[PDB]
């Protein structure tokens, strides 16, 4: 088999800690804390997405909870945003709180 590759570029920071790790398992305590954090991770980064967030308190239990109409209330007034972020909190529930478990 072929076995070797040499060839890396300079780093930037070495320590022992990142700015993204992980989040809570129980997402029903997200708050509107972690919410405002978990659809950043998605791609979502609107002021006015995570301001309501925080107006309507909304939380991890309460993500799968909202719907279309939901979203375009809370800022997301775009037939493609929430068309993602319909299927973005879906595979959230589907992962936390599931028989299955990994890593």
């Amino acid at each position: 088999g072929s076995s070797g590759s040499s060839g890396s570029n300079t780093p930037s920071a070495e320590a022992d800690w990142s700015p993204g790790l992980e989040l809570h398992p129980d997402y029903k305590t997200w708050g509107p804390e972690q919410v405002c954090s978990f659809l950043r991770r998605g791609g979502f980064e609107e002021p006015v997405l995570l301001k309501n967030i925080r107006e309507n308190e909304i939380t991890g239990a309460l993500l799968p909870c909202l719907d279309e109409s939901r979203f375009e209330n809370l800022g997301v007034s775009s037939l493609g945003e929430r068309k993602k972020l319909l299927s973005y909190i879906q595979r959230l529930v589907q992962i936390h709180v599931d028989t299955m478990k990994v890593i």
